[PDB]
């Protein structure tokens, strides 16, 4: 009747352990389209400089994407997409610049509400995937006294259950540049709830994959029943790592994200 | 067909990573592959300012080949400035080492300095376009050139006919790097019993836009190896652009050198 | 009498050889005695550069709490900028330590930024003589000012009643240092539950050179410790000019915090 | 009849392990006397940054000492005062600098010598103290493939045999701030000669104790007989650490070597 298509600026963001390469694939596939793409490291993640045992909550973790948002100009927005623990991110951020955030875009990732304590999804995760198989667990101590759980993720891990269906090469790959990374579930629990005015007012679009072999069919429905999102698109085939066996699918869902969000 | 153990080497900037699409291929054909990040480069966890030589900075593959068991001998791969690395290698080794192979990279050789195919390469290849560069000093006063590539220079010079997506990796886990030339300068030459015995292979391709057609003639001329593969079209990175091709050729090593 | 575990943390451009003197005379009475080199001083083989905070700085001591056996509590002694170290370590290991005793040193509070102290040392001090200063940027971008203590500065204000032997020993030991004072004013303050449930013995001298009567007496009035003891005599160093008598100190803490 | 009273400059070396801070009382004493004391820490030794991993030979480790002398005045010229192994930091100097050296001082110290090998006073040393207690070993191949034996000194072999009869608070010292060290022996066997042109024409001290506990009696006199020194001095008492122990004695006797070599 009169149809709308329109290019946005999204900031991708990875989850723990991995780094802003994991979007090598769907950042060029975005940019074909004439929208512009920030890929972000988190710290102690990618080939960020810092170390996991000098960061101290998942609030300090994500200080690469607040920074990048003070520094967006006025009157620019974002899509923020984050894949699986990153809606965290999407949280934490919406809650300091609401302003700035046209849509938050969940992909195969944990959606934290208002209602309930920070780390709530991440409890019902570990409900739904309690084995972690070949990973491996290391303990640190933070600035006020708190144990800090983090993680080496296994490979068999790795290859079955997050990069099923990935490339040998994408698998490779993600075992060359892996990094330790951490929930920090317990100071989450501590945490304020996240706020109905910033957070709670974004747009949520949850795009998941029924084959996902580690953020199950049963986990995904549970926090999409718990947490309505204002659009769910499921992909049919792929893995976790959609942005990696799904590329140009993620990328034509994302830009009708662009055009109904800008 | 014999399976060999090889041990990948990145060049100065660079990671494992770069070797992401050559170990699987080289794993079908049942060989054992081991890919390591240097100091400061891909993921490992220090900063180039604390390395103060080059020979410091191969120390994740002297650990490696150190911790070797008795008896077992690999075949060092490795591109662009990591002929230095091998050289480096094979003068405290010879004994592990089956072989060195040259992919795209300096050919160091016993007679000159070892900042000798440094100099040549930079007489080839003055301008880095928009490459930074920065400097430090080292714990003994040297001052240490430090370089970021630049993007420019990474998409026409280095990944000339790579994929978006490996373009876009590169940007996305670069390292700084150096060179530490001056300190090259006033190492000691390459022993001959050592780095001088290896065998040694060279791949390339004059399609490559850094190490261009006469700097890597003149290396062969300079010092002859024991075999020259040319790999036609492709670009600096053939373990990306060229894969099938470097892992057929890093099989006839493996026969060759078992 | 009780024994204790006494940790004891010198300050920056120091290293665990300032107390050579003090660890003996503890062991005499039958006490453990635990003294430590923080990152990049004393033999600690990292330079001051790739030190990027003050709580960085400390991991030496850190570990150490980290590991302390079950059950064990350790009394943390620490000379003149390492109250700040007491203060990062309560922090996160409140459990571990019977109480933190400042020598001459810092006492930071939780009321305002962990550099406040270090402000109004540097407002009642000013001029460090013939120190030099250097700055490098750490990993976030902040510019880290280090200095090499002057001499003069080392010979008149902090060592001024120590021996030959003990005034050149420090000359040939001296590493940079520095206080990180602009990352400890960005760092949250001290916790009430953590560093300010910790009991607190603070030992000084009005004859102490650089660490002057009214600022300690104003650091006293500014967080009354539960203990004060005035040494008379003796200079900076108390643990070298008045070693016994800090001892006997020592001693009255583990007898009370046991 | 005429009387003559020298200033000189000393150059005081350490052991390896060890470092500048071992002559932390002599350097006062000497300049009591109004001589110029210069003490410097050897490659990887004391507070040097450099690790005993990153060095290749017995003279790369001598770079302090030589840089040093390069960079003496025209005319200056000193006595270098060397304890334990620094025999060789003298032999490995004066090949270089002989023209610069007034006299060379061996306190309890090895006593190379141009006709055998650079490291058969060390064969003669291991012959003579084989077993170094508590002391651990470690391996590293340097530069051109040789494997090089590195050692932290025990702590019974340190308050026992070298620290014998010095005070607590030197023996605690001592612990403070000793280093890994090596004697680089096997690339001292390949080594040239010392020089009889360099070397072998320097003045020869040798201070020495009976009642040293790590350099025994026996050591000590088979070297005075196997090179003979242009003087002997013989100190009683002490122990190994005769700069620690006996300090203001090694002074004076080192007063007579700049009367008698400036």
């Amino acid at each position: 009747p009169i149809s709308k298509m329109v290019t946005a600026h999204f900031v991708l963001i990875h989850t723990i352990c991995h780094g802003a390469w994991i979007w090598h694939k769907l950042k060029p596939a975005l940019e074909r389209a004439g929208h512009k793409v920030t890929a972000l490291d988190m710290a102690a993640s990618g080939i960020d400089p810092r170390q996991i045992e000098q960061i101290n909550s998942f609030d300090e973790y994500s200080e690469p994407l607040l920074t990048f948002l003070e520094k967006l100009p006025q009157g620019e927005k974002v899509i923020i997409v984050g894949e699986s623990c990153a809606g965290l991110n999407i949280a934490i951020a919406a809650d300091r610049y609401v302003d700035k955030i046209a849509a938050g875009v969940f992909h195969n990732s944990l959606l934290p509400d208002t209602v309930h304590s920070p780390s709530y999804t991440v409890e019902k995760l570990l409900e739904s995937f309690p084995d972690w198989r070949d990973t491996e667990y290391f303990t640190f101590t933070n600035i006020t006294g708190e144990t800090i759980t983090t993680m080496k993720l296994g490979f068999v891990l790795l290859r079955e259950n997050l990069f099923t269906k990935c490339t040998d090469g994408e698998y490779e790959l993600a075992k060359m540049v892996m990094r330790k990374g951490s929930l920090f579930q317990n100071v989450l629990a501590q945490r304020p709830k996240f706020t109905e005015k910033g957070y709670g007012s974004i747009k949520k679009v949850y795009i998941w994959t029924d084959q996902d072999k580690i953020f199950l069919p049963d986990f995904q429905r549970w926090q999409i029943a718990n947490y309505k999102p204002d659009k769910v698109y499921q992909v049919q085939g792929g893995d976790h790592k959609l942005q990696l066996t799904k590329t140009e699918e993620v990328a034509h869902i994302l830009q009708e994200v662009a055009d109904a969000y800008a």
